[PDB]
């Protein structure tokens, strides 16, 4: 058995088969609003996601992923604090068993009721593999959820979770525009971090934007109800699969804005 979120194969447990997790640069970790300061060497932060080209949605036993066709420069993350261009892999969430809790990154100690993670890789390296072995091979932009009003551009994917309940099912999923999950202001935090599930790989530029986006109390129900058990086997709902925020060290947090 492999890593998971329980008690017995948990975050305390994971640097037993990855000692990184007690590394240099770890996520998640705390954003202290006041301790993070404005940055005027960051250029205007870029997502052009026009051309953006979704796949397949897969349940792979720790979250749900919405892949996406990276063979062509299609959906890149460009500016602030990149250099290059990054393009758009996939994206999945992290989301708690109850509103208050689920969202990896905190704010001030403050906990999200989940956080979307839109993974992309740094061009010059190739491919994802090879991105992996770079210290700025990656960069994730996080975006925290609340619980409100319903996000529109949120419900295909609710709507299709029902065909992917269990680990291992996937089901095609084309056409999907990420753009209808960003929120209105681009103003983000940004830190070198990791990834924040085994491998663990300290390869990350996070960008998490300041602005939430809101998404109402029945959608984020169907991703509690989405299983890390596979088919046929005891349920485990799949909840609370965020990893709790990590020391600081060495790091600062810049701010885009003020
Ligand atoms: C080929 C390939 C193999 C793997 C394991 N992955 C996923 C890796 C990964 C793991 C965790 C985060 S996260 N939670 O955003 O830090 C982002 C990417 C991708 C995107 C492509
Ligand atoms: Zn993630």
């Amino acid at each position: 058995h492999h890593w998971g979120y329980g008690k017995h194969n948990g975050p305390e447990h994971w640097h037993k088969d990855f000692p990184i997790a007690k590394g240099e640069r770890q996520s998640p970790v705390d954003i202290d609003t006041h301790t993070a300061k404005y940055d005027p060497s960051l250029k205007p932060l870029s997502v052009s996601y026009d051309q953006a080209t979704s796949l397949r949605i897969l349940n792979n036993g720790h979250a749900f992923n919405v892949e996406f066709d990276d063979s062509q420069d299609k959906a890149v993350l460009k500016g602030g604090p990149l250099d290059g261009t990054y393009r758009l892999i996939q994206f999945h969430f992290h989301w708690g068993s109850l509103d208050g809790q689920g969202s990896e990154h905190t704010v001030d100690k403050k906990k999200y009721a989940a956080e979307l993670h839109l993974v992309h890789w740094n061009t010059k390296y190739g491919d994802f593999g090879k991105a992996v072995q770079q210290p700025d091979g990656l960069a994730v932009l996080g975006i925290f959820l609340k619980v409100g009003s319903a996000k529109p551009g949120l419900q295909k994917v609710v709507d299709v979770l029902d065909s992917i309940k269990t680990k291992g099912k996937s089901a095609d999923f084309t056409n999907f525009d990420p753009r209808g999950l960003l929120p209105e202001s681009l103003d983000y935090w940004t830190y070198p971090g990791s990834l924040t599930t085994p491998p663990l790989l300290e390869c990350v530029t996070w960008i998490v934007l300041k602005e939430p986006i809101s998404v109402s109390s029945e959608q984020v129900l169907k991703f509690r109800k989405l299983n890390f058990n596979g088919e046929g086997e005891p349920e485990e709902l799949m909840v609370d699969n965020w990893r709790p925020a990590q020391p600081l060290k060495n790091r600062q947090i810049k701010a885009s804005f003020k």
